[PDB]
């Protein structure tokens, strides 16, 4: 299925019959994060199977659900169950769920992940304001937009210079000082490891090079689809590890503690999250 | 359809029947450069679409003619519309076009394109002849040759130390320096980004640490199947801006401002060529 | 065909059935390096295209046979015809074998491959010891294990900091010293270059900035899956040029000069890695 204006528009529909919810923010939450997503006040829960032309994802498994309500009494959008390009799904699966938020009224994109740090500054716990990003896949022919150019949606050729909203990063920080976390908040750049492997100590030293901050293996695509159509991103990192001081300890990484990590911080991120939704413009 | 011996042949059959023109240049001109295609003497027009085994290009749209006739008192075939990688495009369907033309007689193939300026030294409206090339596809295994070796015309691994001919490069320059516009015409290393966006501010400062003087989205997939299959390249591109300032200064990009350099030299570069065509040894 | 844990069953059963060997020991050889698997004893011959699952390689051609039997008193396996990504293998092709290895009993794996000299220090015909890698497909989102996971042989996100064993490296090092050839072995980090295409001298000039020692067009995938489901490995490069100074001098290369290298070095690999074979703890 081609992520299209008309097949976004029949999964629109549905979702419009069903909900009564018209979102003008959505949300996409990284692994362990989406805590947030069980508080929706009124919320309605909509698994993707359900809905015309939502990407099949019984091979991988795990929850994958649409879900919608009010958070500080702004009407949102969230996916609940993130979908990853290094789990094989194509260009048009990835782009149809962002373009449905679109037709569905969404105009400012709020996501999450885990990364590693690259930076010396970064430590396990610290978040990373996103300000820009170095995408290996997209100078490499797998960009998210290789394909036909769908009109009604966007240019054939878009500019990412202003793809990280600036003032929503002024937003972000402003709530971080108000309550005394702001020790934690960095900005920085995000290279796109296509994954599934972590990145080896040599890749990683590599990035140090080249400018990096921060590596991970999602957001990127989700950024340039969400840029394409107009619609405002703010992305945040939490930093799992410094994998240059890993690899100078010879120190090793599983998913198990990155997971512990963000249960460490998964109550302030949701606190801070449900701050900035009530505060948008 | 592969871009085989046989598949090759039958494309090269038809039009040696409706053109009666033996061609010994090629050309693929880029987006606003094609002027002297409607200046060739004696042409003959053939749609992509009525040629057996050519490409389909109907998603796309747009014009897709190869046109065959003389300039300067040479037999050359254009491409009217060139086929891009980021359009979705396989690689057997890029290439079966110039091993047509290699078939049809060719034995150099003259290229332009648009490009981002990343050397300090370039601004925008300067010229740059290819001297060699960083392609990030190609260490990505997303070349242009990836596939089964089709033996009749190259060898399973090439070399591409050769694929920008020096002598070619310096009967431009002598040109340039006739008609005083050598101030113009500089040399440099190319970037292919993937595409269908601009490369980022950071991938910007990422490409000028490592050594690419100019970015573009096209171009290379061409040079490697014509240096397989024995044809010489000359590769030029036009300099829309240069991303390194804009990322200083905050300035944007669009294709409406690329086209508008094409226009402002698109003249120039087809007089420049057209002389090219006529004093080839 | 999927590299799952079912279909790799069904052909390592053909294979026990056929051979009787139970080996753990795998060996994977580079081009012109094979002749150690013409000196397995009491050896059997088993055609990739009589195993069920096995990939189909009828369009490349040429050999392609597993081989099983005895070295130094340990028993082997032996792929004689190595599968490249950029023959358009698949993910799936190129696991499915080491995945069969994995479940024949294989805990160890020796590789070996022909590559270009990046660092200044490497000459035609030195060795270098793999301790590490810089994987642009897998950055570029063309990492052998993109699709979905497959539980039963490993984890969803593998780390590689340890995929090149050390003590593996020592007791290569040990063996080359006690025949005082010491002098042409290097350790370094290997380059993955999708191919087909040697890389460009301006990309050879990228990869020393980059902190690369050598660069070739196979070895990754295969350390890869082996890493992700428990088999210990060493990787050695035999180097055929210095691509830093072919590049400084305008030298060229082609698949016979490198042959040429291979053969020179044939005989000393082949009494090495029966020795490293004989002495595995
Ligand atoms: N790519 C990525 C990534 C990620 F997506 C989330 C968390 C950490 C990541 N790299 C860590 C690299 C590393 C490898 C081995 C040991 C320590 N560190
Ligand atoms: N890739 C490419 C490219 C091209 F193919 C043609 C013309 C310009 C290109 N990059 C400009 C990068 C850039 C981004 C944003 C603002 C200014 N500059
Ligand atoms: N990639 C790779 C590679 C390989 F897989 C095996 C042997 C040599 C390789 N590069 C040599 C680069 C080069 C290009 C032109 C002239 C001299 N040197």
């Amino acid at each position: 299925v081609v992520a299209n204006y008309e097949n976004a528009s029949m999964a629109a529909d549905y979702i419009k019959r069903v909900s009564n919810v018209l979102p003008d923010i959505g949300i996409i939450c990284g692994s362990g994060l989406g805590k947030l997503i069980e508080e929706i006040e009124e919320r309605k829960v909509i698994p993707y199977i359900n809905i015309p032309n939502f990407p099949k994802t019984t091979v991988a498994g795990h929850v994958g659900n649409l879900v919608l309500g009010s958070v500080g009494g702004r009407k949102i959008v969230a996916m609940q169950g993130r979908l990853h390009m290094y789990e094989g799904y194509s260009n048009q699966e990835i782009a149809l769920p962002i373009r449905v938020m679109k037709l569905l009224g969404v105009r400012v994109l709020l996501i999450t992940n885990l990364a590693g740090g690259i930076n010396r500054k970064l430590k396990s716990g610290d978040f990373v304001l996103i300000k820009g990003h170095i995408n290996f896949p997209g100078l490499g022919l797998n960009n998210v937009l290789v394909g036909p150019n769908q009109d009604e949606f966007g240019p054939r050729f878009p500019d990412l210079s202003n793809a990280y909203d600036r003032l929503l990063q002024q937003l972000a920080l402003k709530i971080a000082q108000e309550n005394d976390f702001q020790d934690l908040v960095h900005e920085g750049v995000y290279a796109f490891n296509g994954g599934p492997t972590y990145e080896s100590p040599d890749e990683s030293n590599m990035l140090l090079k080249l400018g990096c901050d921060v590596v991970g293996m999602s957001t990127v695509p989700e950024v340039i689809i969400a840029c394409h159509c107009g619609i405002k991103v703010l992305a945040v990192s939490l930093i799992a590890n410094n994998s240059i001081l890993d690899a100078e300890n010879d120190v090793s990484i599983n998913h198990e503690k990155v997971l512990a990590v963000a249960e460490k911080r998964a109550d302030l991120l949701q606190m801070w999250f449900k701050e900035i939704i009530t505060r948008l413009p």
